[PDB]
DNA sequence: CGGCGGTACTG
DNA sequence: CAGTAC
DNA sequence: GCCG
C-alpha cells in the first residue's frame, strides 16, 4: 500500500549508492526510512508529517520536501559515476564493497575486465560463472522440488531426519532467491556427522554443482552454502543453503532461518533492550553487556521448544511466518 | 556521543 | 584477523 | 542516515 513511490524510488537509489560504497550505517538509516515511507498509508504532505514518522528525521524529511516541491533530489545528481560499477562488481557472490572498490581502483569497469584480469577467490569465480543465475529468483514450486530433493536424500539414510524449507519460502513468497533447508532430528543426537553423508549423496546424483562454503574437514560443520541444479531441460543453477542443528536449538534455528533478515535484527535488538540475547542457537536471559553493548556475560539459556516460546519470553504476540517480512 | 544482530566460513 | 555471508 |  505504498503511497509514496515517487519519494522512496528516489531514496532507494541513494540508499544503494551508500551501501555499495561501504557506508553501511548511513545506508541502514535510509533503508528504515524507505521502509517506513512504504507503510505510511497516507502520502506525507508536510515536513512535520514526515518527522512524525518513525524512522524519519529532519535530514530525511528535508529531502522528502525537495522531492515533493522540486519533484527531484539534487543529491541524486551527484552520485559517483563509480556506483553502477561497484554494484555490478558486488553482485558477484563472494565479492563485497571492499573487493568492489579495490577492483574499481585497479581500473576494472566490467565483468569482462574481472574475468580476464581480476584475481578471484574460489567463491568469486563460482559467483561470476553464475552471475545471471544468482540474480534470478525461482518460482516457489521449484524451491519445493529442491527441498524435496534434499529431504529425500537425507531421509534415505535416516527417515527420522526432519527437513524444512525456511527463508522467503516459509514466509509464503511466490518466488525465492535461493532455498534454505533446515535439518534436525527429534532424538537430539542423530543429527551429528550427517553433512558428510548428505552432501556425498547429493553429489552422487549430480544435484550439487558447486560449493561456496562447506567446512567438511570439521565434524562440527553447521552450514553448507552451495549451488544445485535439477535434472532435465530448461533448468538453471540455483543457490542452496543447508543448516543442520541440534533438536534443542530447533525453534531458534527455525525462527532465524525463516527471517526475514530485518525481522531477525529488530527481534534481536529488542531482546538486547530486555537484557536478553537471541541467536540461531538460543534465547538467553540475564546477559551481561558493557557500555558499548558488548556481551561481557553469557547469562543463561531459556527453554524454547517452539517459536511461540521465543515471542512469549520476549513479551511479544506471536507472528506467522508470512507476517515476518519485516 | 555512539550503537545500529548475532552468528559461521575463508585464507 | 578482515571480508563476506546467512 | 535515525535515535536514545
Ligand atoms: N543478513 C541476514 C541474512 C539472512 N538472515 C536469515 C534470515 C533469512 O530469512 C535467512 C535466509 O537468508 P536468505 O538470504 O535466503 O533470505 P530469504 O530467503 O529471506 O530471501 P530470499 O528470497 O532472497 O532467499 O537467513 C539473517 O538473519 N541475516
Ligand atoms: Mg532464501
Ligand atoms: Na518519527
Ligand atoms: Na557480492
Ligand atoms: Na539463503
Ligand atoms: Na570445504
Ligand atoms: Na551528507
Amino acid at each position: 500500500t505504498n503511497h509514496n513511490l515517487h519519494i522512496t524510488e528516489k531514496l532507494e537509489v541513494l540508499a544503494k549508492a551508500y551501501s555499495v560504497q561501504g557506508d553501511k550505517w548511513r545506508a541502514l538509516g535510509y533503508a528504515k526510512a524507505i521502509n517506513a515511507l512504504k507503510s505510511f498509508h497516507k502520502p506525507v504532505t508536510s515536513y512535520q508529517e514526515a518527522c512524525s514518522i518513525p524512522g524519519i528525521g529532519k535530514r530525511m524529511a528535508e529531502k522528502i520536501i525537495e522531492i515533493l516541491e522540486s519533484g527531484h533530489l539534487r543529491k541524486l545528481d551527484h552520485i559517483s559515476e563509480s556506483v553502477p560499477v561497484l554494484e555490478l562488481f558486488s553482485n558477484i557472490w563472494g565479492a563485497g564493497t571492499k573487493t568492489a572498490q579495490m577492483w574499481y581502483q585497479q581500473g576494472f569497469r566490467s565483468l569482462e575486465d574481472i574475468r580476464s584480469q581480476a584475481s578471484l577467490t574460489t567463491q568469486q569465480a563460482i559467483g561470476l560463472k553464475h552471475y545471471s543465475d544468482f540474480l534470478e529468483r525461482m518460482p516457489r514450486e521449484e524451491a519445493t522440488e529442491i527441498e524435496q530433493t534434499v529431504q529425500k536424500a537425507a531421509q534415505a539414510f535416516n527417515s527420522g531426519l526432519l527437513c524444512v524449507a525456511c527463508g522467503s519460502y516459509r514466509r509464503g513468497k511466490a518466488t525465492c532467491g535461493d532455498v534454505d533447508v533446515l535439518i534436525t532430528h527429534p532424538d537430539g543426537r542423530s543429527h551429528r556427522g550427517i553433512f558428510s553423508r548428505l552432501l556425498d549423496s547429493l553429489r552422487q546424483e549430480g544435484f550439487l554443482t558447486d560449493d561456496l562454503v562447506s567446512q567438511e574437514e570439521n565434524g562440527q560443520q553447521q552450514k553448507y552454502l552451495g549451488v544445485c541444479r535439477l535434472p532435465g531441460p530448461g533448468r538453471r543453477h540455483r543457490r542452496l543453503d543447508i543448516i543442520v542443528v541440534p533438536y534443542s536449538e530447533f525453534a531458534c534455528a527455525l525462527l532465524y532461518f525463516t527471517g526475514s533478515a530485518h525481522f531477525n535484527r529488530s527481534m534481536r535488538a529488542l531482546a538486547k533492550t530486555k537484557g536478553m540475547s537471541l541467536s540461531e542457537h538460543a534465547l538467553s536471559t540475564a546477559v551481561v553487556r558493557n557500555t558499548h553493548g558488548a556481551k561481557v556475560g553469557p547469562g543463561r539459556v531459556l527453554p524454547t521448544p517452539t517459536e511461540k516460546d521465543v515471542f512469549r519470553l520476549l513479551g511479544l504476540p506471536y507472528r506467522e511466518p508470512a507476517e515476518r517480512d519485516w
